[PDB]
């Protein structure tokens, strides 16, 4: 088979019928257990293809169960609705016994006083209905002393399994010679007479001396009974180990596991834990020890059992996500746990399922007996048996001895489910599709190694089976019953439940009274005051029509946040940039949100308010510096002509996106005001499904290959990782995005939620579904963080200038971009043509070269350098060798895809096909558009007189950098480039504090040459990490080669982060010594040189210092 790479499904090498389900059309099976690529680690296959097998076998339903989550909703609702197969929501949940007593039979007896027979049995194993006791122990014990000890061995039939001769000390002829039960447990019987029973895990021991009791007709022994193991958990929470050995150790009692010694533990520990019961709370007798049961951390300590929850109604899929959501955020310990209360109290639209072997009822029909698993099944709605296969993994776990007491175990719970009248399916626990995939799954297992309990054993075929194979799997409990559970069943489950839709259709924005208002206001007020209440048309025309889009569309609510967002910020004195589309919209640069002004090149007054309008200047920033008309004030100039349908389309009929650069500082401040804007109960951090990918794939399939000692071709390795790549290995937070829902809305009305990687120290919550499936019907508000505003703020902080004053049309930036004559350093020292290393956006080599090759000196020209950089094929095979050849001037090749919309209707061409065209090369579809499209484009652009050169370009070119994104970049470029050219000490301080990293301080300091040494080293080579230490010994090379110098680390005269200026020397910051760390560096500054040392805890750093110099002094 073709998988890229020929696969036989047996190997690979480098040069179909499909499975079909011969069910009759009406007779199909519902698969009611399928784990998607979203069980975390656990299943391989995407829910769309499940779906879509689905699909192609007719099957009029199948329901997704993942482990924990409902990850895979969205997904699985899009593939149903093509595959055309109706979806079941469900999750497979760990559900935890929210109460399991400490005393079983409730008596008024006296704890002090009362006789306790503490027991314990040796066994032939684990299942009280297959296997029977070998030995029998107890202690009578009273005041906590011993009374009396009643011990004998018991002979099973068989001779005694290597597991149970190891297990347990006891060999075949060790009880080779022994009375029979019904005489050792009548002897018990009396023995324990008037007493408590007491035993660890006393479910363990009571149901096998009731199931002795019971095979000889002897009464059940009801007397009050004590289970350690519940009193050690409740008694002591803190321990998270409940085991006897760890318990006896824990408070010193010995122990070998003979059934003697085994109760002389218990009773050793008994008295302790009775004692305790007794004197640290109120529990002087049997009853008062279950008063306090399932209270508080109990789930923690409580095993967790798989159930099944499928959604019954859009109302039980909301109650699926709150229970989801409580599980990830109230009681979540290694695992998202319910607690059975909750399961109950949420049930009337949830559909309860026994799940599979690990489940409450096929563990008491194994291991308990049917009179538990069918009190168990009593609060269930439906029974899972699933296919042997699934449960072969426990015959060779020796939990069922033989195919014969596996089917015994199977057909007793479709008994015990017709006995209740309760729906009993057959499932099928689909791990993966078909079986060649096993082994894909097998090797993603394998690399968890003894974290996953699954690798002590081999896995099962958990693939999704036709209806033949599971009616001819279950064939074995009769003819009238197979049909029945495997298709009658499923199919009465599946129209139990009705139609859900996981996902909302519309979009539901906040509500803030007074939004299009209060925007409208604001956008006309500043647009007042910066041009006069006589507005100007051009100014009139695009406020009108902007407002007109937004207003109509109610997105006023989007800006509206913006706005109060950057406020916010600008009041705590940090600039906002921005990424994307957003400074396309005049309304967002009035209102505040943006610094950029999408105006044609314009002129203005700063104090008439008079306006002068232009396409023969590029930009207004690259106009000449003329004077009022009107007044004597030098006329400020602005606009970069960047249409707003980039923003809000054509139409304006789209959703704005305000992506904001806020601070890296600032950012934690301007969520929590989003928290404080619509409440702690409505904003949500974003969430994403981090998975595993091809390098980790590779690695895990070369590790099992390792491990099993076995060669594969490479192609196999290639073939096996494609398989093990896509499912779930984590869940993360979107860099700086937070999802806000609808004050009359709650977020279970679109997903449940958790915490990010689990960590209930979290302070923010995030989404459980992707935010790439809700961010189309909730507000998505990226407050991203970008070092570029730390930057300007410090520099403002050095300067006092603010950083607004700054003027960007300065006659010295563009000789920065030219050469480095303007620093006062020559290209042979900095070792860079342009003087730009540093640059937010233009200290790049390539992006260097580039300027080195054109030589740049307008803002226009800066942009069309921002785009070219940010955009695929628009340059490298583009406008490199159309400005090298001399055909093109910067200015003139294609950039930004606004500048392609612009210059296109600069020339004759009609906005509308412009826009069109725009969109054809933006999206790198130019080739793929049909002649006919290609055509209209065509004759439109050569009747406007387009180059010959311009089409050729626009061919070529794949993804094109926005112009407003380009036009923040250089704004942010030269307000740091005027502290360059002009405030050097302050530039180089702000850039090291707040970009640098990685300092090799000592080469730094040392003068020219060391840091000249250090820059050949990464040359001669590198690691990320080698390449940033070399833009930091750039940076440090042309701050030295300018006559500046750097300082040792000082204790009495260094910032722990921030770099100190005094004269042209920088004081270093203690973080950038080698490892002197973060909180020692804090430390420090809170603070001989062992005192130091103290005030630090390292001993290596004090070496460091003691050798640098600081220390010495
Ligand atoms: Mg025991
Ligand atoms: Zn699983
Ligand atoms: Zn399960
Ligand atoms: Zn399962
Ligand atoms: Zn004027």
């Amino acid at each position: 088979y073709v998988f890229d790479k020929i696969t036989d499904y047996t190997s690979s090498f480098i040069v179909h019928t499909p499975r079909k389900d011969y069910a009759p059309e009406g007779e199909k099976r519902v698969e009611l257990h399928v784990h998607s690529n979203m069980s975390t680690m656990d299943a391989t296959n995407s829910i769309s293809d499940l779906v879509a097998q689905a699909g192609k076998w007719g099957h009029r339903a199948i329901a997704i169960t993942d482990h924990g989550g409902a990850q895979a909703f969205p997904e699985a609702h899009s593939a149903g609705k093509k595959a055309g197969v109706k979806i079941l929501y469900g999750v497979e949940a760990n559900v935890v016994d929210d109460g399991v007593p400490i005393a079983y039979n409730d008596a008024h007896e006296a704890l002090s006083e009362a006789t306790y027979v503490v027991f314990a049995v040796a066994t032939t194993g684990l299942s009280a209905v297959y296997d029977t006791i070998i030995e029998l122990a107890a202690v009578k014990m009273y005041k906590g002393n011993v009374i009396e000890s009643f011990d004998e061995f018991i002979d099973p039939g068989h001779p005694l399994s290597r597991t149970t001769v190891d297990l347990t000390g006891i060999t075949d002829g060790m009880v080779r010679g022994s009375k029979s039960e019904e005489e050792v447990l009548r002897m018990f019987l009396e023995f324990s007479k008037d007493t408590i029973l007491v035993a660890h895990n006393a479910a363990f021991d009571m149901g096998f001396l009731n199931t002795s009791y019971a095979r000889y007709g002897i009464p059940e022994a009801a007397n009050p009974v004590i289970d350690t193991l519940e009193l050690a958990r409740y008694l002591y929470p803190q321990f998270k180990r409940f085991g006897l050995g760890v318990l006896s150790k824990k408070f010193g009692v010995s122990l070998e596991h003979r059934a003697i010694y085994d109760a002389e533990a218990t009773g050793h520990l008994a008295w302790i834990f009775v004692k305790e019961a007794m004197d640290n709370h109120n529990m002087l007798y049997h009853d008062q020890l279950n008063e306090h049961i399932g209270e508080g951390d109990s789930y923690k300590r409580a095993r967790p059992f798989h159930v099944t929850i499928l959604a019954k109604n859009q109302a039980g899929l909301k109650d699926l996500f709150k229970l989801i959501s409580m599980s990830n955020v109230e009681y979540f310990e290694r695992v998202p746990r319910i607690p059975r209360s909750q399961l109950k109290k949420m049930r009337e639209n949830l559909l309860i399922g026994s799940a599979c072997d690990k489940g409450e009822i096929f563990e008491a029909m194994m291991q308990k007996g049917v009179e538990e698993a069918r009190n168990r099944a009593k609060f269930y709605d439906y029974i899972e048996v699933m296919p042997k296969a699934v449960y072969a993994p426990l015959i060779e776990q020796e939990l069922v001895k033989n195919e014969h007491d596996l089917e015994e175990i199977i057909q007793n719970l479709v008994e015990i489910g017709k006995s209740l009248d309760k729906i009993v399916v057959a499932t099928g626990n689909v791990h993966y599709l078909n079986e060649e995939d096993a082994i894909y799954r097998k090797i993603l297992i394998n690399s968890m190694g003894g974290a996953n309990p699954l690798n002590r054993h081999s896995l099962p075929d958990v693939h999704f089976r036709t209806t033949d194979e599971m009616l001819t799997a279950f064939h074995f409990l009769g003819e009238e019953t197979a049909k029945e559970i495997v298709v009658e069943n499923t199919n009465k489950i599946a129209d139990i439940c009705e139609e859900v839709i996981p996902v909302k259709d519309e979009l539901y924005t906040p509500k803030i009274p007074g939004s299009e208002d209060e925007i409208s206001e604001l956008s006309y007020t500043k647009a007042k005051q910066m041009y006069g209440d006589p507005l100007p048309e051009i100014i009139q025309k695009r406020l009108k029509k902007e407002l007109n889009s937004i207003n109509g569309n109610g997105f006023s609510v989007i800006y509206l946040i913006a706005q109060k967002l950057v406020h916010k910020s600008n009041e705590d004195g940090y600039l906002v940039g921005s990424r994307g589309s957003v400074g396309s919209s005049f309304v967002a640069t009035m209102t505040g949100i943006t610094e950029v002004n999408p105006l044609a090149p314009h002129y203005y007054c700063p104090e008439c308010q008079y306006s002068e309008f232009f396409g023969t200047y590029g930009s207004g920033f690259d106009m000449p510096e003329k004077q009022c008309p009107k007044c004597g004030a030098r006329l400020n100039k602005d606009g970069h002509d960047i249409p707003f349908e980039t923003f809000l389309g054509f139409h304006g009929d789209k959703v704005p996106d305000i992506d904001l650069n806020f601070s890296g500082d600032y950012q934690a401040e301007a969520h929590n005001y989003t928290k404080v804007l619509f409440g702690e109960d409505y904003v949500y951090r974003a969430g994403t499904i981090g998975t595993v990918a091809d390098k980790t794939a590779y690695g895990y399939v070369k590790g099992y290959e390792r491990d099993n000692n076995l060669q594969f071709r490479s192609a196999e390795v290639d073939r096996l990782a494609k398989g093990a790549t896509g499912v779930k290995r984590t869940t993360g937070q979107h860099p700086g995005g937070i999802i806000v829902i609808p004050d009359y809305m709650d977020v279970y009305d679109f997903t449940p939620i958790q915490y990010p990687a689990d960590d209930q120290n979290s302070e923010w919550k995030t989404t459980h579904f992707d935010f790439h499936s809700i961010h189309d019907n909730v507000l998505k508000l990226d407050i991203l963080g970008h070092d570029d505003p730390t930057v300007i703020r410090m520099l403002q902080d050095l300067s006092g200038i603010d950083p607004q004053t700054i003027p960007t049309d300065d006659p010295e930036v563009m000789r920065i971009f030219a050469g480095p004559e303007v620093l006062g350093v020559s290209q042979e020292q900095i070792y860079s043509k342009t003087g730009t290393l540093g640059i937010p956006e233009f200290g790049t080599r390539f992006v260097r070269g580039m300027l080195e090759e054109t030589h740049p000196t307008t803002f226009a020209e800066l942009l069309q350098i921002s785009g070219l950089s940010h955009g695929t094929d628009v340059w490298l095979g583009n406008a490199e060798e159309l400005i090298r050849r001399g055909d093109a001037t910067l200015a003139e090749v294609i950039g930004c895809r606004d500048d392609i919309m612009v210059y296109l209707i600069h020339a004759g061409l009609d906005s509308g096909m412009a826009f069109k065209i725009m969109e054809t090369v933006r999206k790198g579809q130019w080739n793929k558009i049909p002649d006919e499209l290609r055509e209209t484009y065509l004759s439109a652009m050569k009747e406007n007189n387009v180059p010959d050169w311009y089409i050729d370009s626009c061919s070529k070119i794949k993804y094109m950098f926005p112009k407003a994104h380009a036009a923040a970049y250089v704004l942010m470029a030269l307000r740091v480039a005027y502290f360059k050219v002009y405030f050097p000490i302050l530039y180089y301080c702000a850039y090291f504090s707040v970009r640098a990293d990685d300092f090799d301080l000592v080469s730094m300091c040392k003068g020219k040459d060391a840091v000249k040494q250090a820059m050949k080293e990464i040359t001669d080579k590198a690691s990320v990490k080698e390449k940033n230490q070399l833009t930091v010994l750039e940076l440090a090379n042309e701050m030295l080669e300018r006559g500046f110098k750097f300082g040792m680390i000082d204790l009495y005269k260094s910032d722990a982060v921030n770099f100190v200026i005094e004269g042209d020397t920088l004081i270093a910051p203690f973080r950038a010594v080698p490892s002197l760390g973060t909180n020692v560096a804090k430390q420090i500054v809170e603070a001989s040189k062992e005192d130091l040392a103290t005030r630090g805890k390292s001993k290596t750093l004090i070496e460091y210092m003691n050798d640098n110099g600081v220390l010495k002094d």
